[PDB]
């Protein structure tokens, strides 16, 4: 498949191990190929009865799948990861066509997807409860919840579908997944791959739709749980200037800047401000924008036209608020004529920024960098600590004392020093998709208090 | 202290390490000594501004307490458990006066309380994150959430206050605790004991009140999290009749039957029904009802008069629905004249019960046992499986095959065989009162995708 | 490949990713096809200089392999298990030819082998140290030991090689494996598979030899660690008689009884002695003896002629010690003429045994069952309590109390109820093949005592 | 109690909860007060029959202690730590009299001792096995080994006795402890405290003696396990010079330098050699030498006269090998006349050292520092890479990259950055003092291969 030719030719819901048209409607939405602006699908948003059919069908698959063993569930999930690995370029292509991120980034998304699949497969084989000890004992066993729902986002369509379904299925649950109406295509490749690996029909069902479809899923009595889905970058004078510039571009211009907790609030010390800016703008203007399916493309189009307009409005407002545009912030017309109707824009860098500007305190969700100058550590510590734990943060400095000091002081939950799985994350994520059943076995006689 | 003399003489809120009157009112409630019906306190339910003072004061204590080390937090919590242990009889007495459970049961409640305190003290000293490994590494650290709220119940006043505060404080959080308006007294002994062990002023604050006070706590922007707070018993013919009768009494008549997930739906096979019933009624009529502070008392009064009336209404309705009363189910007037105004009643046993009866499908929260006869395992499996996971269950049989078969088939989350801490519970409970902060330390150079 | 045709055609040592002849000699041994008595290989036992070549070559691979990430180690180990699975019938065939166990049992051994490979592959990806918190922190990291040595046995050649190398390589170690001189062939398929999966040359080397070779391995200064490699069955009257008979045969006659911790000391209550014995002898004489490569063979030949004589000698001694032979205990002459020189014997059952008999206090390591009668639970508890923790044990009873009670009193470490991976086993095994490096990072100033 | 008056007045073996004279002799040794040279005890080294009495008596306590619950074991161990805390000054005093370390350091040792006691007390309450799930399940349980043996050293007498007995007793083992014949006194305060906390008589027994006694302990068949008991400091120019000097003194002159893995091999860059050395010698000559029981003493006497001579002999050899003495390395004559026969020496600093010098490649186990100059990071990396994993190491640098990079390349197992419990250490130590008993519970029928 190449850019500018694909159209969806099959239904976009998935039930009983096959693609089906929604039995019920709650809206009608268009899916786009953002590189060209073409309509690749006009699909039906699922209604109440379609949601019920998917949840009932998933309840029937949960009964079979949960009664399987942890070793058998691991075997199938490893097979699914193998199929995702064998078909990575095909999946990344579909991911690019619908989402518009570069094939370079899409390949990484799928790598993370099947690595996550293998990870929770491993935990499903080695899953174990507790045994606690007058010769009597009790034991605990983790049990799946039943039918779970995963609500996807459009910036990482295939990856989020993988990261929500992998742990849920590993614990023995079924999942009804609702992709973002922007990106409905790639989620069915995963549903088809799960079925090819040997999951029962209905274990991973796909229902398309928007808010109404998502509301029906959350309200369903047979649904057990539902999984749903600014960050400052600080660069000191004692940092590795090269690593700070490279890290700055990696924090603002990956996936067209449409990433949660992006380092869009960049703090640079006055001592090394001109050197940083000059090197950032030069390397930013060298980023090749174009067809996502090209191996050298590092920035494709934005997700859709209304989002591109909302990003441009942020740049315009910043300009009228006193900010200076050094590059980008406007429509980009690529040489390729087949992309002429795509939603492209040049990555934007803004200088002369202030804390009162709206382009500093609002998530733009676009390729827009905000550079704010500061004098000393004291000033910059109190300007970027209004970030909540859910946000990320990053610091650049060649000092084991100064680094951890700022990372401790900051309230952000995911911090970075000089850049931007384990067991806990798996255990915590498995706990979200399971419940602990206790059993107390009295071997002797009962001691009555009466 | 003895029964029939205590009255509260000090304020019932706790702030800044001292008992204070609520700065704000949202109601006025009476606390009773249920053994005598006396009013031991008329206290003010906390209003919005009192809740705010308590949460602000707790926020100031969290800042000091969280900056302390896990070893220091463990030291103080162990000291608190020692003080609870040294003063167990004084605390159990206050617990009895206000709640009405026997001093026998109250002592067990406090044992569980300081054992829980020592447990989470231990986990606070040994708490640790993860270290994951091109020479670069990341680490995780558990951090307290801030100001937590614990909402107590009236059946286990001191124990719930301990089980909510122990893990919260162990992780470095502060807690504003709201006791049940029925049982406000004992929670301040814990707050006084925490302060005597060395917690900062405000770490464990107590605000009295009902729904309005609890709503103010949940709505407060500086509150990080809020902790809030029928089961079938199956007896087969191949069981130990003695252990099944003893287990049946222990599942219905502990804490006057005012326990969640009590085994009030008791299934007995037809083969051993008369033998079970005759032995149950004889031992039930031998339970001594009276002053909770007596060492031989096994059943005190119910929590308050409106609850006693609601329990009696359940017995009356069952009688008019065809159930047979074999003992109890009515007011009990003890010999002691000082208890003559207490809320006493004889424990009730009901035979000739049916699945359509309301006293079988509704939680009575009183000392009422419902015995239902069944022929075979098949019948009894499909009659008691309408219980949700949150409910408990119990089976009595001398068969390693038949026991686990019924415990597996049942959906109840906490099951018992022939009766009625570990690491997981602590880890899971600590996760509820904390968040995982990640740090990525890049030692080398940044690899730009561009 | 069929029975009676295979001869080794390639060298049987493995170094630098290829089969090599040992540069040094310490003996010359013959490997047999026990189904026919044929010599399938005459190989050179490795000397000191060959051992040094393998250990030096393994040290060079450890330097490369350890610098890989846990995700890369997992990826390669998952491929290795897939290749073992794709070639399971070829590996099981070679296993049968050299070892003589049934193709039915060999297939199970290799299933366990690649499942173990996937198991530790999973742990290699999720391996993590600890992060412990005056504002300073320390972290730990598990590190491979270096060059480890695995010493194999002849009863499970391919499985032991898999169970020793999988965890060692998963932690980042290299391994020089020394198969049993009886069964040298199958270990090289694993070495060939490891190299085909992508391990560096020298990561898994194979040196053949006996005690002298093993001494050179254990004495080598660059070797970090070395991994090296009677059980009672109690049957009560309340058991499932059929399951006790089937379990008894599965505890004595699997792998020609050449298994450690086999349930060869069988205690039977007097009430069900004749019924049990008659049914055991009936089913024992129905065990098909013959060519291991036949799908209906359930017992092949013993490992070699000197071992068959040693087992037969145990039967003869038992007869003159008072034991009664009900079946087997003698040579089995198959119809097939290619097997006429194989080391076959019929499975043996012995009654009227005593604890002072030599066939009761010594591990026969052959297909010989010893039936001992007992009166009560007390007697059999005091007759079987001379068992060490390292041995296994089994009980057959329909009593949740009597089972766990007898299993508790017994000293055996591995017990079975009514028959004969998790996370702990992996962690403990990983700890054997790794060491904990701690790092203390001082963020503040040093507190000098002086 | 003050220095120069104490003599032992009671027997120094401990059996059955009381001090006993050894029934058997294997030698007669003198214990000294190194501050004065006085003989505080002339005790009998235990023979074979005394060792047997202690091990048999310990086996009887293991039978009682192991049958206790983890909560009861925790309760008693928490009391033991409290008693150690209540008597810390008395224990530290006895520790000083016999060992000679400063009361300042002894107090820290005992803090670590009861903190360790509380640590494993916590793990004893929360100890749990595993529960692994064809509808059948298995469980594991950690069980004590039986009678364990702890062999103490003289540099940390009370701490080693605490760190060996705490985990052993927490897992349910008994322990027969053999102190170093140099320092036999303090180990009996712990035995007296254990008995006062409520351990059964014989759970912690103490047998005095040397190698012969230790051989009898290791050879005893009823003994289950036995627990038994140069490091470079690298200083770069970009470090906090003051913190590097303070850290250097803390790495050489704590406990009279009689510590394993002391940072005695000090590498200093040429750029900051004179400034570092001059500041180290200045602060070293300010270390107060004298009576260990004085609060301002930071260095007491060496352990005994033969050890002082062995340290002084190392200094003399270094001088004739080319080393330069800047301070210390000779006898220290205190003003106090009661200390005139003590084993004192001034702390020594050596410059102009080489790697071929004997005082650089041998552990002196005395207060002697070796300063080595180096040009670049590469040189010092290749000069200090002969260190074994068991040794410690330390680096001083203000570089998050250079620190972890040098700590990674180094082979030392315990590293320090800019200086010199968690869950893992406890679990691993508990695994040393326990074994895993597995149980497989078959719920269904047995699948016979025959
Ligand atoms: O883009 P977005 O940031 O709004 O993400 C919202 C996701 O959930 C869905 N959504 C929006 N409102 C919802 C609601 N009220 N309930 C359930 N899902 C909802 C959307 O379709 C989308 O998949
Ligand atoms: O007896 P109950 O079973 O109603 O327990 C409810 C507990 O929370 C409080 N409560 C009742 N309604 C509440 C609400 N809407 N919000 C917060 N707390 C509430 C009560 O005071 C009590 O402590
Ligand atoms: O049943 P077995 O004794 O035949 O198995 C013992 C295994 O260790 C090896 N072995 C025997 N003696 C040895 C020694 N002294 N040193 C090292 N390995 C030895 C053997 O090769 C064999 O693989
Ligand atoms: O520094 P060190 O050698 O003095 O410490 C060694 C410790 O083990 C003991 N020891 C010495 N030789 C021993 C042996 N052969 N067996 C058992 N213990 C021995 C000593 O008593 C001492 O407590």
């Amino acid at each position: 498949m190449s850019t500018g030719t694909f159209v969806v030719s099959q239904p976009l819901n998935y039930r009983g191990g096959a693609r089906v048209e929604p039995a019920d409607a709650s809206g009608t939405e268009k899916a786009f190929e953002p590189a060209t602006g073409r309509v690749i699908a006009t699909f039906t948003c699922s209604g109440e009865k379609e949601v019920n059919l998917a949840v009932q069908n998933a309840k029937a698959a949960f009964k079979i799948w949960s009664q399987k063993s942890g070793m058998e569930r691991c075997r199938i999930l490893l097979e699914a990861a193998r199929i995702i690995r064998e078909r990575e370029d095909e999946i990344a292509t579909m991911e690019c066509i619908n989402n518009g991120k570069s094939i370079f980034e899409a390949r990484l998304d799928i790598d993370i997807s099947w690595q996550c699949l293998e990870y929770y497969a491993g935990l499903a084989a080695s899953m174990a409860g507790e045994h606690i000890q007058g010769g009597s004992f009790g034991y605990t066993r983790r049990e799946p919840l039943g039918v779970c729902v995963g609500i996807g986002a459009w910036n990482y369509p295939f990856q989020i579908a993988s990261w929500k379904s992998a742990p849920a299925l590993a614990c023995g649950n079924a999942m009804v997944f609702k992709p973002s109406p922007f990106t409905p295509v790639s989620a069915l490749l995963l549903a088809e791959i799960y079925s090819e690996a040997g999951v029962p029909p209905g274990l991973f069902n796909v229902v398309q739709g928007g808010a109404a479809t998502g509301q029906f899923l959350c309200q369903h009595p047979d649904v057990a749980k539902v999984s749903f889905t600014k960050s400052p970058l600080i660069i000191f004078s004692d940092c590795d200037m090269n690593n700070a510039v490279k890290g700055a571009l990696m924090a603002n211009f990956l996936t067209q800047g449409q990433v949660c907790c992006n380092g869009t609030r960049v703090f640079v010390q006055k001592e090394i401000l001109d050197k940083f800016t000059e090197e950032v703008v030069k390397q930013t203007q060298r980023i090749k924008i174009g067809d996502p399916l090209l191996e050298d493309t590092r920035m494709g189009p934005l997700i859709n036209r209304p989002h591109l307009e909302r990003v441009l409005g942020f740049v315009k407002v910043a300009k009228e608020q006193g900010a200076k545009v050094l590059c980008g912030g406007d429509i980009y017309v690529p040489e390729d004529p087949k992309l002429k109707d795509g939603y492209y824009m040049r990555p934007c860098v803004l200088t002369n920024c202030r804390d009162d500007m709206t382009c500093v305190k609002e998530e733009i969700f676009g390729p827009v960098m905000s550079i704010l100058s500061f004098d000393t550590e004291a000033e910059v510590l109190e300007r970027a600590n209004d970030t909540t734990f859910g946000l990320a943060a990053g610091v650049f400095t060649r000092d084991i004392q100064r680094a951890h000091r700022v990372v401790a002081e900051l309230q952000a939950g995911t911090c970075f020093i000089n850049n931007y799985f384990g067991r806990e994350n798996g255990r915590v994520t498995i706990e979200y998709y399971s419940q602990l059943k206790t059993v107390c076995v009295e071997m002797g006689d009962v001691e009555s208090a009466f």
